[PDB]
């Protein structure tokens, strides 16, 4: 019956809805949607778990991207397909900053595009940016919840270890590109580094889809369970305010 | 004098930490005087100063002239000087059918059309503007009712073949930038002027908070009145006080 | 408990493993393993469901990257941590020649490097290219159960619709860099499209690592059982390497 | 007017083909004071116009301001009025040891450090000034006897971390720039300014003839920032261009 | 136009008599002695650092085509043997391996080259990999068995020049340009083999048209040992590595 | 027997020469040097052919350079090492323009570097521009032949065929960065196609050489694609310079 190739889905199955929360992890889904009225699974295929809920009448989806820009890019333009103007990414993030601390919160304003999908979708000269609707109620709810937030400029990288100046690997060595890059862009004010963001505010920003980027600081690399649900609860109060 | 351009001195901002940058040294007493006690400090280049106060507290208009390249010295030497708050009013070209002349844009990223923000920050480096700066801008758009689009903003290093234009000397663009236009539309940009990118850019690698507004005075999809540069003006002027 | 972030795995799981055929799907993990001796499920993490089996009283592991580089990267790399040195990927494609149909086996010589995930490795310069010996034992195992095969040039995408080139999406353009550029790998010979190829194959010859790949045609692009196939070569592969 | 900056014309050039062009709009009085009738025709924003006359001949002096994007303006504009060679006199900044402040410098080419540059020909084509304008410049510089450099000069978008200065605001300048002087230096490079590239690039690839010549205020092996020879030889060059 | 199908070669389609390989050295006077390892070698042609000769091998026709130092005359040479009629090309030459557990002597299969040349963009973008034919290696790979030689099979750095881009300090100037700055040390982590002037440019061309190309060299240098080979830097390195570059073509006819 | 690695010949060899002239045909060494006194034949290895001549009494070399950029690298660099200061190429070229005919003599300022060994050198924002000494003997020499002379860019490619838009080749077709560059060259003002240049100029600019550039057009490209004043002028042009 399906309508798109990957998520198994109908636009008939969105039920009206136009707002995606589009978090990394399938796990992370059914937990999100559980903050809202009405939940219900509405498929699993692959890495892209979806789920409907509703929320002042109107209805949402909840759907993981998986690791990584190709994944979250097969998944943002399939919910498009079906009806989703707007996206708004959770996930979890690595800081670059000394004074964000592990349980702070983050919202990216814009992303450094160290990945290859955002490419595919615009020249690198164009800018990363997320909506401005969508940032501003990304803030206004952490604010309204009491979160300590930090909102700036985010790394975001196509490898989990050579990308984000990791050592400790296989061969232990890193590309020329990457060789002293985390100490280039704490130096610039970026507050962190994630995997996914770049490729989501690209492909969003130049196609006329509006996206946020939300994420909870899990390590940070110049120095627990409670802290995640802070940026849930934020990812979830940001939709009321957008739909 | 303290710093090598703008011919000021730490002592002539006396505490002022944001600066009003428009384009045209013209444009700049204009605005100065439209806030409290305003003095002219120094003319050099295209570079002219005026120190105005703003609900008791001292700011500065600075013009950048046209380009990044002399924006990146009017910036680096407001810098030097204490100013850690940059506001840019400009005029523009929309490209997109529904922004008529005579509104207001207010960007919230730059399209890096230019080499300055290199200089600065590798290409893959955003040349976002600073939140807090955005959102003065908006809110102050939104209380005087002007019409107000945010979005992406094309930012050239050339008022002619990058933001292809054809009525030139040469009748030429460059492979680059022949159908850049349309494509720009396709991506949602709003416009194209020929600061932002270098502005947002210098100033978000650098720690400095940087926003971005500009009138509408012409429509890229029809060629190539007045109150267009003082809506923009009250606008800049507005945002300025609530991040002082 | 683990001895890597993300597989949850330990050098023990391996019990002594090199090879590691590196599927796209989860799914498809089992199945691989079953064609094998001792076949035992290891862990199941995100997009990586590992297994370890058997081959001549050789221990192997299959373990899913999930879609696209990023997530590839981080399977082979914690992989080389536990002790694999020879990484074969089976995958599915579309093929953009006009002569190469569906349910035909391809092994990839290189990679068409149209992803990010490789410049965090090598540079643009260094070449996606297969080991060798890899490169050999998949297509001597394709000739050997009779398969219809194609050996050549991969383009690897980081995205499944601009990338690859396909209109039929929600905004209907592809970005300049990629508008006409299927009709370009085309006259270039390059056979097809896939997504994981160009990062697995860089981040192995940059490192020291063996890599080969090979996958079956599910869709003809001039245009718009098969599984088994390819499997059954990457398993037979996979025996002529250990 | 004719052109949407300028404020001008085609009239007021009085058939004059040839257009010295400073930087600093404060500066176009004094060149067109050392040369017959000299009349201010314009002033907007940083672009002050004068015509002069020379050997009987209309000659323009109009100011670019700082940078390339100021200056492809000018040029341009003056180009659509009837302006086809173009004379540059400016500041610079010395790059090797010998050169003293107070030498003028002549650019063959330039280092394209440039954004505006792309905006008229790709990174392979040359930055290089036109022949006969060149000439000029050396012929009339060797007949004033100034002490004269001629070669490559490095042509930078920025002031501060395009031309390695670090008594900056942050005091650190990006990757690519990062001893980027001292490469330069090494090479044979004489001297740091901002416009030439632009210039250069522009006129060779528009049919448009140029020259570039600067005197040195500072010594970049010494200080970054400082405490009329080749203003004589931009005149004397450009009568011999007329 | 003196006789001739091509502009640069001087040769015609009938001086060829069917071959459809060719085996493409560097050196104008190595082909001469390529040519003596096979059945009656007769000299074509010789303009310009292209000297032709063919030769019959197993009884079927080849051509010994030098094509010069670099990717420039090797893509007119591979370009006008392609319009003769030439669909496999073969090429041996001299390397200078970076592996310090490469030996001189020892005998080098490129199966794809890190494109530091300029000539491999004229036929496809750089994310294009610089890859040999898969028959070719497999040849060449069996053909070093069949000899006995010490083989390495692997990645190329094909450069530019003979200098700065194989970092090389030793000359006028002394500098080497940012790019390759500490670049050998950097191939050398990522396992390159050795150094060379034509194969990315040979490989790309080659792979990106439909043409059959293999790639081998023998080792006549090593940069990181101190000791330097005799007077026969090359008389029986040449020896083996084109002893090789026959024997492959045999099983490509 | 050798103080360099390639083109056979000692310091000695030389007899305190410095300046070489630079022909791309190791044939066509034998009649440049003809033309001077005491010619000696010096060395003839691979494609590099060089022979030593006498001029006013002042030792010349003329040395081959084979096709291409990294043919001629090695022989400038190694020229260079063994004292040449001053280098003068002479080679044969096809013009882009419809006024520049068969026969013509083309003076070249600088070069579009479409070429990869300038890059082992400078990057690509570095001027591939011709010393302004070696231009103007060659431009005054031109004077004194009496020949249709034209001074201006060259286009200088590393192929004869795709990087020259030809398409007279076996697969007919142009990779997209060169589709359509002839013409683009032409509105752009570029004079001509050849070889050596931008590696040439860019390699003596960037390292303190003086290098000049001559040619003579053998094609029109407005016209077709296929099939001594230059080899005068190359002569006279040192004469000037020694
Ligand atoms: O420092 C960090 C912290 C978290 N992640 C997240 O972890 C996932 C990969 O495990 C990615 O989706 C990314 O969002 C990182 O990549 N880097
Ligand atoms: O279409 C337009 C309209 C206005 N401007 C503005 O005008 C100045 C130069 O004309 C620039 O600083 C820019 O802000 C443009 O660049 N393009
Ligand atoms: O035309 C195709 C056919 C299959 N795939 C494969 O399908 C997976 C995504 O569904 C990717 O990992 C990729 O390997 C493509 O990318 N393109
Ligand atoms: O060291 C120097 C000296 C002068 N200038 C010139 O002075 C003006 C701005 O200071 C610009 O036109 C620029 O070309 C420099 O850029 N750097
Ligand atoms: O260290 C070496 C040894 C040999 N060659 C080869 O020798 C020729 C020039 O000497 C070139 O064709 C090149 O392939 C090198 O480039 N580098
Ligand atoms: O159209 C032409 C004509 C001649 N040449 C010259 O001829 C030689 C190759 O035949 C090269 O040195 C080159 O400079 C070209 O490159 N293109």
């Amino acid at each position: 019956k399906s309508d798109v190739f990957h998520l198994g889905l109908t636009k008939n199955d969105l039920q009206g809805a136009q707002l995606a929360i589009v978090p990394g992890d399938p796990e992370r889904v059914e937990k999100i949607a559980a903050l809202m009225d009405k939940p219900v699974k509405l498929a699993s295929h692959r890495e892209f778990t979806s789920w409907r809920a509703e929320l002042d009448g109107k209805a949402v989806i909840v759907c993981s991207t998986g690791i990584g820009g190709p994944s979250t890019s097969i998944a943002v333009e399939e919910l498009a397909q079906l009806g989703i103007r707007t996206f708004l990414r959770i996930g979890t993030t690595g800081a670059i900053q000394p004074h964000i601390n592990v349980g702070d919160v983050l919202v990216t304003t814009a992303s450094v595009r160290l990945d290859g999908a955002s490419l595919h979708f615009a020249p690198m000269e164009f800018p990363a940016v997320a909506d401005f609707a969508c940032t501003t109620a990304l803030v206004e709810a952490a604010k309204s919840i009491g979160a300590t937030t930090h909102v700036g400029v985010t790394a975001s990288s196509d490898t989990f270890y050579p990308g984000q100046e990791r050592y400790d690997t296989y061969s232990g060595r890193v590309v020329r590109r990457f060789k002293g890059s985390m100490e280039e862009w704490q130096a610039m004010g970026v507050m962190n580094y994630e995997m996914e963001s770049a490729t989501l505010l690209t492909m969003c920003a130049s196609q006329g889809l509006r996206a946020g980027m939300v994420a909870g600081v899990i390590v940070n690399r110049t120095q627990m369970k409670q802290t995640e649900s802070h940026a849930v609860k934020i990812v979830v109060e940001a939709a009321r305010r957008l739909l």
